């Protein structure tokens, strides 16, 4: 995360590290605990990953140092990427981890409400990215969850940012126009989360961006309105 602060431990309680051990054991990629056996993330973070075995989803973390080998963590039955997806530029940026056990609730872990299919209509004016990415292009993973507050972009401004580009519906930016805060390496995968009527939503999944922060270039977020019936699909299969 560029220009953002450290979050405060219990502030985004559906946040979780998705760590690879292969080769190494290191931060891969974040996600959002959205059922109790349910992670949503980013497609592209799973780019060479041959295996669920590899995984390890840390939730009730705000320190990177909290976890040691004997830290728990959950394991994941099953990797699920959207069939559509090809690259994160082209759109289709999900995918739902299923975990090997199911997440006690409590006030360190608990799920964020997907947005409401009616409530596409709606301004969302608190909106938040969270990550242990990149403060920088050039830099490292951080060790306190940062977070910063970004204002949604139309995806015709998103359009006319990025020339070359095909910004879809199924996509959502934000930024501002001068830069200066936004997503960055390691964020990707991470919730958007926005308060509605005193309620967090998960309006985006971060997925790309033309450098990190950069003036006129929103980062570009998966729209998850856009994907609740292929999630529904996905966790709620008979
Ligand atoms: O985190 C981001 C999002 C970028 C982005 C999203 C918006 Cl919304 C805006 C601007 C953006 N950026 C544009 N350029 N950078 N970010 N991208 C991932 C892609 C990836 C995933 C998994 C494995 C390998 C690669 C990344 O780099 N991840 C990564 C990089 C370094 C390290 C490590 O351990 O060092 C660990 C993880």
């Amino acid at each position: 995360i560029v220009g953002g602060t450290a979050s405060v431990r219990g502030e985004w309680p559906w946040q979780v590290t998705l760590h690879t051990t292969s080769p190494t054991q290191r931060h891969l990629c974040g996600g959002s605990i959205i059922g109790n056996q349910w992670i949503l993330t980013a497609a592209h973070c799973f780019y060479g990953v041959e295996s669920p075995k590899i995984l390890r989803v840390y939730s009730g973390i705000l320190n990177q140092s909290e976890i040691k080998e004997d830290t728990s963590f959950f394991g994941v039955q099953e990797i699920i990427i959207h069939d559509q997806y090809k690259m994160a530029e082209s759109g289709y940026d999900i995918a739902l981890l299923k975990l090997e056990t199911t997440v006690g609730y409590g006030d360190s872990q608990r799920p964020i409400c997907l947005p409401s299919k009616g409530d596409r209509n709606v301004i969302y004016t608190d909106c938040w990215v969270t990550g242990w990415g990149y403060r920088k292009l050039r830099d490292k993973i951080q060790n306190t969850l940062q977070k910063a507050k970004i204002p949604l972009v139309t995806n015709e401004e998103c359009q006319k940012r990025y020339r070359g580009h095909k910004i879809t519906h199924k996509m959502i930016c934000a930024g501002y126009r001068e830069g200066g805060k936004d997503a960055c390496k390691g964020d990707s995968g991470g919730p958007l989360s926005c308060k509605h009527n005193e309620v967090w939503h998960l309006v985006g999944i971060t997925s790309w961006g033309e450098g990190c922060a950069q003036r006129e270039r929103p980062g570009v977020y998966t729209n998850v309105v856009e994907y609740v019936d292929w999630i529904l699909e996905k966790t709620q299969a008979v």
